[PDB]
């Protein structure tokens, strides 16, 4: 209920993700890596590379062991391509272990390191069905749980800052939690309120219904996971099925018309901006996403505001303009809630009960006249067919 010793291990921010500090190797190599639930490989930079100030160099670690084994991960836009092996790791501000793990040495890679982004590495924290080459390949946190005896389960709190924070800022500020093996209070305030983990892969979920200013979608629930829906911290926004995004952001226009914004704003491309501190957070609409509950035929749903689906940008004009780009999008692969939505929530993995909870975060942004909420329960029927095939 409170391991203060991993509170405010991470840094970061949702455009470029967010990170814990590890070690690998021996002696220890220092490394910044990102927390990622949407995959499932542990994979560093072991080779020079402009975005990388440092990277996992194994002909210095005496116990790294070659697999012999290439691997390859691609990307919409980007990917990475690697040498497995394995080798000691440790996180300095997580749980007082050191386990042997698999380790993707990254080789080479194209738009996957990000210029000033801070991190070298990515830890897959979810399941071994979609690591890569196979699910042979052990994923960390399975490691982690079989080598020692963590609590089979990791929460998240990921603090986004409701302002643009320059590469010094980030570098000296705390962007949130990774609690591995257990839940600290001190992170949310309200109740915990789960969802079933449908399959163990990627970290999906069933959303039953979806509400802009309370107004109902009205769409038929096997829409919303059209495909699937997955808890994503490795993805910036939230991602919507096709008809769904067409739907949401028509609706949230209309919740909005009383100003009006470029196409490109709503297609996440370009940026709106207000005068300094004016940014009309009134006149955009909340969006609930109602999930399905651990009890029969009961669901809760989750609120965010504004505040998490406008994401902060710099305005490197000498203005002193608030500007934002709109962090919803479209998706061909389903739903996808990013750290967008995991900004407004502390986020609990309970792996051990095949279950993920969601409770306001204690670091939410909001204003003085609303805030992210997560509330229940709703009588829902047949919610197993919101599930798609």
């Amino acid at each position: 209920g409170s391991f203060v010793e991993m509170v405010d291990n991470l840094r970061g921010k949702s455009g470029q993700g967010y990170y814990v500090e590890m070690t690998v190797g021996s002696p220890p190599q220092t490394l910044n890596i990102l927390v990622d639930t949407g995959s499932s490989n542990f994979a560093v930079g072991a080779a020079p590379h402009p975005f990388l100030h440092r990277y996992y160099q194994r002909q210095l670690s005496s116990t790294y062991r070659d697999l012999r084994k290439g691997v390859y991960v691609p990307y919409t836009q980007g990917k990475w391509e690697g040498e497995l092996g394995t080798d000691l790791v440790s996180i300095p501000h997580g749980p007082n272990v050191t386990v042997r793990a698999n380790i993707a040495a990254i080789t080479e890679s194209d738009k996957f390191f990000i210029n000033g982004s801070n991190w070298e590495g990515i830890l897959g924290l979810a399941y071994a069905e979609i690591a890569r080459p196979d699910d042979s390949l052990e994923p960390f946190f399975d490691s982690l749980v079989k080598q020692t005896h963590v609590p089979n389960l990791f929460s998240l709190q990921l603090c986004g800052a409701g302002f643009p924070l320059n590469q010094s800022e980030v570098l000296a500020s705390v962007g949130g939690s990774m609690i591995i093996g257990g839940i600290d209070h001190s992170l949310y305030t309200g109740s915990l309120w789960y969802t079933p983990i449908r399959r163990e892969w990627y970290y999906e979920v069933i959303i039953v219904r979806v509400e802009i200013n309370g107004q109902d979608l009205k769409m038929d629930c096997k829409e919303y996971n059209y495909d699937k829906s997955i808890v994503d911290s490795g993805t910036t926004n939230l991602r919507l099925p096709k008809k769904v995004f067409e739907a949401a952001v028509k609706s949230i226009k209309a919740a909005s018309s009383t100003e009006k914004f470029p196409d490109g704003f709503w297609l996440g491309e370009q940026l709106v901006c207000w005068q300094a501190g004016t940014t009309p957070w009134n006149i955009f609409p909340v969006i609930s996403l109602y999930l399905m509950g651990e009890v029969t035929n009961q669901s809760f749903r989750i609120t965010i505001l504004p505040q998490q689906y406008l994401r902060p940008v710099e305005d490197v004009a000498t203005s002193q303009d608030d500007c934002y780009k709109f962090a919803i999008s479209q998706s061909s692969t389903g739903t996808v809630m990013g750290a967008v939505i995991m900004e407004g929530f502390y986020v609990v993995f309970d792996r051990a009960r095949k279950r993920i909870g969601f409770a306001v975060s204690a670091c939410h942004v909001h204003d003085e006249f609303r805030t992210a909420a997560v509330e229940g329960p709703f009588v829902t029927l047949d919610m197993e067919d919101c599930g798609y095939n």
